[PDB]
Formats: structure tokens, C-alpha cells, sequence
């Protein structure tokens, strides 16, 4: 076992980082760094491609690559770690054992653009903005916006853009995604940049207005990416910046993020924390537990826990299927191995039909996959048919964890197996736990069949400008399936406490066996409502829903919208009337 002890020597630590790590001979390694600031450029790092999901795969910038270890574990003490430019901080690859600890990660230059909005003209087609100086970098040149400008890279456009509240750095009441492609920007001195172009929809004079830069190229790599590991735990560890995701992991198992957390620097001017999701699991198995956690002013989800649907190509022979990847950002992804068992799925009906088991895999290129099971294939397996891996599904626990005040859903719920949240305090601009399998544009599985949600706390949910609720069940699947079929089973939604402004509490769709139980909803908000007349309640094309023991406080609202299928099996108590 060896141990690897630095200290805070050089202006950039990336040289002496590489070159201690490449002589590095043992099966089981422990980094220690003294507590201070340390700076990592990525001019003489490491440079290897990587297939990165939900990501843009090519050539990565890595700062820490620890691949093949038996034991793998770094001591940070406090320590603080700032990236620089388009680089990958850590990649823990084919790891028994991963353990980071005690550390902060930011960038000194972030990759946003935030501009205080000082007028807008509707009529003549332009904003008037105050860019925040901070540590932003931007100028310009053509008559264009250029950003961050580090390393000689800029986005060309500022690209998605949502407004904020500048007090509580949220995102505004009924706030919405504009894309901003402007041509035309000019400089009116006072720090002060006017831009050209006809918004759908405008932000409002005062908020902040986030912007991340191209879509094409702004998913450079997450903070943290785990593949192909096991024992994985993340204690005390801070992330105020990422040109992706926060904590990401691919095919991994048995993960723990403890006291970690995802949000701004405080007495900083950084409006964004991670450009993409702040925890993202990707068909990873054993137990995932996220506990005493705080994730905010990310730009994506809080939490992301799925599988993935691949799509049949060409049957080979009886036992051998080529499958193909839905979504460009998930080619590349390591879809199954030999002693997996599979789902397979058959148009048009959308449950799970029968289970194999891979004897081999031939991976063709990153789009196409060749599989051999081990027993023969379904006889009406046909193109167009699905399969989702069985054996990667993982249990998730999310307790006594913040999140709040960011760009998406709070939760995103995929996994078929056991789904405990409890003890949480959520706030949300779009839906707070959401439950979406997609078969249409993302081809992400998970389909549930065991989730409870209880004694959470939700404040201020669901204030985005499209329609969401607390609690969304709203699969969005292919039309090659039935779009009436029971998808989602046994949710439990109990005891919890909703600080209402009028918004959804609970929208269902196609669930089987939903429990609505001893909530109290307070319509305490002083906040207008955005969609007039919007139920409490809304369920189509269901089974075996359940109200019962449900406390309201405040204006009176619409109670229920239910459709005459899931009526005939609708337990209402009248507790809410
Ligand atoms: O199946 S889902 O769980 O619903 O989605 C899986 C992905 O979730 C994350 O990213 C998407 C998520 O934030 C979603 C929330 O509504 O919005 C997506 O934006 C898409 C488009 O990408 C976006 O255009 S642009 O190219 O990003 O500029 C815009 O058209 O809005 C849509 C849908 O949003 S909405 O209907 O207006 O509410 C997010 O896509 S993404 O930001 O481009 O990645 C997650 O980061 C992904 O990896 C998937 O897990
Ligand atoms: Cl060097
Ligand atoms: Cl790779
Ligand atoms: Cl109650
Ligand atoms: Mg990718």
C-alpha cells in the first residue's frame, strides 16, 4: 500500500500530480494533501479520449485518473482544489474501492455568463444587461459576446438562458429556458452591453440571467466521474463548479455520498454551482444512500437514478441481437457485460416481458452493440423492440438532504427497486420528484415498482413558467407502444408537508397503486398563481389510487381532475374536499 503526501508547491500541481500518479505501483493507493489552495491547469495534463454519458464524449484534460486500483482513497483535510479552463478534475475507473474525502472544488474562471437585465424592448428587439465582473471573464469581438475567453476558448453564443432572482439567487416566479443566439451586441459603456435579438420570451427588468454557452459543447466532463467501481464513498466534498455534472457514475455499485453537497460559495457573485446535474447514477447497482447532502444552483437536476434503453437493430442468429443507443450522449456507454440478465421489451406493450442472461458482448462501434445470450432469444423479438439491463438497477436512499434554489427537478426516480425518500427539505422550479421512463428522445429505463416518499418537507415547489407539480408521474413514451398501459407501481407519498402557492400537488400518470397519505398541503405563499384553476390532484389512465388522511390550509382550490378510468378504482376519503 502506498501513500502519496503533497503540499501546496508549485503556482499548478497538475505536473507534479501526473507524474507522482504515473509511478504509481501498488493495488492500493492513498493521496493526502496538507490543507491549502491548490491550482490545476490543464496545459500538461493528462489527455485521453473518454466516453463520458449524459456527456460529450472526445479528447478530456484529466487532472486525477485513477484507474485499476484494488483501494483507491484521497484525504483532501480541508483542502481546496481550483481547476482551470475545460478539464476533468478526477475519473475513477475499474475501482474495488473509491474514497474521497474532506475537499472543495471550484473553477477560478467559471464557465457562465451572469448579466443583470436593465430595460427590455419588446418592440424594437433587444436587452439592455450589466454583466456581473466577479471572476467572469467575457468581451467582445464581430459584434459577439465571447466567454469565458480561457485558453482561447468561447462559446459562440451565450446559448440556454433562464432568469434569477438576484436576492435569493433562484430562479424567478414562472421563470422559463430562453436560448439566446444573438449576432448583434453592443457596448454602451457603463459596464453595460445591449443585445439584439427577438426573445420569445423576455426576462424580467432586475432578475439575473444565467447563461452556460453552446449545447454542443458546454457537457466537457463532470467533476467527478466513477466507472466501473465499487465501495464508493464521498464525505465532506464541496463542489462549486463543474463543466458538466457534479458527481457522476456509470456501471457502479455500492455508492455513499455523505456531508457532500453541490452550491455557491457564499459571499461570492456565482449564480450557477454544476452546469448539468449535481448526482447522476447511470445503471449502477447495490445500495446508492445520499445523506446530510445540499445541492442548489445547479442548472439540472439534484438527483438522476436510471437505466438505459437500447432499441433493437438486427436479430443475428437465435441467440445473438445487435441493439443500438437512443441518445447521442449515450453512445459509448458500457450497456451490459457476460452474467447480466435483460429485460426485453416488445412492441407495442411496454412492460417487461421475459429475462435472459449474456453470455458475451461485441461491441461494434459506440452506437452498436452485439449481444449472445446465454438462452435463446425471444421468438417475436423483432427492430424496433427494447432492452433494459435487469442486473444494474440499484436501491436509492436520499434522507436529511437540502435541496433547493436550481434550474430542474429536484429528484428523478428511474430505478425498479427499492426508492426511500425521507427527512428531506425540497424547492423546486419545475416538478420535485419526478418520475419520466422514456422511450421517445432519452431511451431511460426505469420503470418503478417500490418508492416511498415521507416526512419531507416541500417549500416553494413547482414555480416554474410550464406546468409541474410536487409529485410527477409523467412517463413519455414511444408511439411504436400503447400510451394507455399501467407503467409505474406502488408509490407511497406520505406525511409530508407542502408550503403551497397554488401549484400541482400530485399529477399520475399510468401509475398502479399510488398512496396519497396524512400530507398537509399550507397555501402560505404569497405568490401568483401561473396556471389558473390547476387540481390539487390529477390522475389518467390509473390504477388503485389512494387519498386518505390529507390536511389543506389556505384559499380554496381545485381538489381533483380524474379521468373515468382511474375513477372506477379511486379511494377518496374526502379528508381534502
Ligand atoms: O427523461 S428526463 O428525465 O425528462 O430527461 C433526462 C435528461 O435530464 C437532464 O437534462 C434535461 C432536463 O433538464 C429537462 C428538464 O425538463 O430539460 C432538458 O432540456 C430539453 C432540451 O435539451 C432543451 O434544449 S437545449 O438543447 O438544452 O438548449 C430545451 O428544449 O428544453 C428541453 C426540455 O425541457 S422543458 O420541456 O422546456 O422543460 C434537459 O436536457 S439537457 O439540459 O440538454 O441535458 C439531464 O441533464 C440529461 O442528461 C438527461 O438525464
Ligand atoms: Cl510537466
Ligand atoms: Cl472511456
Ligand atoms: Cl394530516
Ligand atoms: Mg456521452
Amino acid at each position: 500500500k502506498e501513500v502519496l503526501t503533497f503540499e501546496p508547491v508549485a503556482q499548478d500541481m497538475t505536473p507534479i500530480i501526473r507524474s507522482a500518479l504515473k509511478n504509481v505501483k501498488d493495488k492500493d493507493l492513498k493521496i493526502v494533501f496538507k490543507k491549502g489552495t491548490y491550482k490545476f491547469l490543464p496545459e500538461y495534463a493528462s489527455s485521453e479520449y473518454r466516453r463520458i454519458t449524459n456527456h460529450g464524449n472526445g479528447l478530456k484534460k484529466i487532472a486525477f485518473s485513477l484507474d485499476g486500483f484494488d483501494s483507491v482513497e484521497i484525504e483532501g483535510a480541508g483542502s481546496e482544489f481550483v481547476f482551470h479552463g475545460q478539464i476533468a478534475p478526477f475519473e475513477f475507473y475499474n475501482n474495488k474501492s473509491v474514497k474521497v474525502s474532506n475537499i472543495t472544488i471550484d473553477w477560478d474562471i467559471p464557465f457562465t455568463f451572469v448579466a443583470e437585465v436593465l430595460s427590455v424592448n419588446e418592440k424594437l428587439g433587444y436587452r439592455d444587461v450589466r454583466p456581473v465582473k466577479g471572476d467572469h471573464q467575457w468581451d467582445l469581438k464581430g459584434g459577439k459576446i465571447r466567454f469565458p475567453n480561457v485558453d482561447g476558448f468561447s462559446y459562440n453564443y451565450l446559448g440556454s438562458t433562464l432568469a434569477w432572482d438576484k436576492n435569493e439567487k433562484r430562479v424567478v416566479h414562472g421563470g422559463i429556458d430562453s436560448k439566446s443566439k444573438s449576432d448583434d451586441v453592443e457596448d454602451l459603456g457603463n459596464g453595460v452591453l445591449r443585445i439584439h435579438e427577438r426573445l420569445k420570451d423576455y426576462p424580467p427588468v432586475g432578475s439575473l440571467t444565467s447563461s452556460k454557452g453552446d449545447r454542443e459543447t458546454h457537457r466537457y466532463a463532470p467533476a467527478f466521474q466513477v466507472k466501473n467501481s465499487k465501495n464508493i464513498v464521498f464525505d465532506n466534498v464541496v463542489i462549486h463548479h463543474a463543466l458538466g455534472m457534479g458527481f457522476l457514475f456509470e456501471k457502479s455499485e455500492d455508492i455513499q455520498i455523505l456531508n457532500s453537497g453541490v452550491y455557491l460559495r457564499d459571499g461570492s457573485e456565482r449564480l450557477i454551482s454544476t452546469t448539468a446535474d449535481a448526482t447522476h447514477f447511470a445503471n449502477c447497482k447495490g445500495d446508492i444512500l445520499i445523506e446530510n447532502s445540499r445541492f442548489e444552483n445547479m442548472l439540472n437536476d439534484g438527483a438522476n437514478v436510471h437505466g438505459t434503453y437500447t432499441i433493437v437493430d438486427k436479430i443475428i442468429d437465435s441467440h445473438t441481437v445487435m441493439v443500438k443507443f437512443g441518445h447521442f450522449e449515450q453512445t459509448g456507454f458500457e450497456f451490459t457485460g457476460q452474467d447480466d440478465e435483460i429485460w426485453f421489451i416488445h412492441q407495442p406493450n411496454t412492460k417487461r416481458e421475459s429475462v435472459n442472461t449474456v453470455e458475451s458482448v461485441n461491441v461494434i462501434n459506440e452506437a452498436y452493440t452485439q449481444i449472445k445470450f446465454k438462452n435463446r432469444l425471444p421468438k417475436q423479438l423483432a427492430k424496433g423492440d427494447l432492452l433494459e439491463n435487469k442486473t444494474w438497477n440499484p436501491t436509492f436512499t436520499m434522507r436529511k438532504t437540502i435541496i433547493k434554489n436550481h434550474r430542474a427537478r429536484n429528484v428523478v426516480l428511474k430505478t425498479p427497486l427499492k426508492t426511500v425518500i425521507e427527512e428531506n427539505f425540497f424547492s423546486s422550479m419545475m416538478s420535485s420528484i419526478l418520475f419520466r421512463g422514456e422511450t421517445f428522445f432519452w431511451y431511460e429505463s426505469g420503470a418503478v415498482e417500490d418508492v416511498l416518499i415521507r416526512n419531507n418537507t416541500f417549500d416553494y415547489v413547482a414555480y416554474a413558467g410550464k406546468p409541474h407539480a410536487v409529485l410527477n408521474i409523467t412517463p413519455r413514451l414511444s408511439k411504436s407502444f400503447n400510451q394507455d398501459e399501467i407503467y409505474d407501481r406502488n408509490i407511497r407519498f406520505e406525511n409530508n408537508t407542502i408550503n403551497s402557492f397554488g401549484n400541482r400537488i400530485v399529477w399520475a400518470d399510468r401509475v398502479g397503486g399510488l398512496t396519497v397519505s396524512g400530507n398537509t398541503i399550507n397555501r402560505n405563499i404569497n405568490q401568483p398563481v401561473l396556471h389558473p384553476d390547476s387540481p390539487l390532484f390529477e390522475f389518467v389512465n390509473s390504477e388503485n389510487i389512494e387519498l386518505k388522511n390529507n390536511t389543506y390550509n389556505g384559499k380554496v382550490q381545485r381538489v381533483l381532475i380524474v379521468d373515468d378510468s382511474s375513477k372506477g378504482t379511486l379511494i377518496d376519503d374526502g379528508s381534502i374536499k
